[PDB]
């Protein structure tokens, strides 16, 4: 298992514009296109990202390209963040995948506000961090997926991804 397969499991793959769990226009492998509710704004963003007139539909290769760029950006985002960087670098490889997953789903922002959890993860207080992580809107809104990520942080293994 690696970050790609893990996220592909958590986000799925769709080739036509769709609304995410929050109701925002998205496409491919969880690539958010816009928070605005104008489908047209979404389509414009799509053409801009892909570089062609898509008309709301892409190919798998295209989706995959977006996914690559998005994984990359997330990691980079982590590394450039001063509150994040240090925690990330203290983790083993599996748990780092769980960190990238959260950033991919919620933005560097959204994460940067899990201060107490971050500290716990940094001190390597696994069970504590897991309980604290669950006390969040994130776990309450997307509990199955949050469960998987939390187990991953808790255990350092891929068991939740089976
Ligand atoms: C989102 C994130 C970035 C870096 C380190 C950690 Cl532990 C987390 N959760
Ligand atoms: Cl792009
Ligand atoms: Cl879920």
């Amino acid at each position: 298992m690696n970050i790609f397969e893990m996220l592909r499991i958590d986000e799925g793959l769709r080739l036509k514009i769709y609304k995410d769990t929050e109701g925002y226009y998205t496409i491919g492998i969880g690539h958010l296109l816009t928070k605005s509710p104008s489908l047209n704004a979404a389509k414009s963003e799509l053409d801009k990202a892909i570089g062609r007139n898509c008309n709301g539909v892409i190919t798998k290769d295209e989706a995959e390209k977006l996914f690559n760029q998005d994984v990359d950006a997330a990691v980079r985002g982590i590394l450039r963040n001063a509150k994040l960087k240090p925690v990330y670098d203290s983790l083993d490889a599996v748990r780092r995948c769980a960190a990238i997953n959260q950033v991919f789903q919620m933005g560097e922002t959204g994460v940067a506000g899990f201060t107490n959890s971050l500290r716990m993860l940094q001190q390597k207080r696994w069970d504590e961090a897991a309980v604290n992580l669950a006390k969040s809107r994130w776990y309450n809104q997307t509990p199955n997926r949050a469960k998987r990520v939390i187990t991953t942080f808790r255990t350092g293994t891929w068991d939740a991804y089976k």
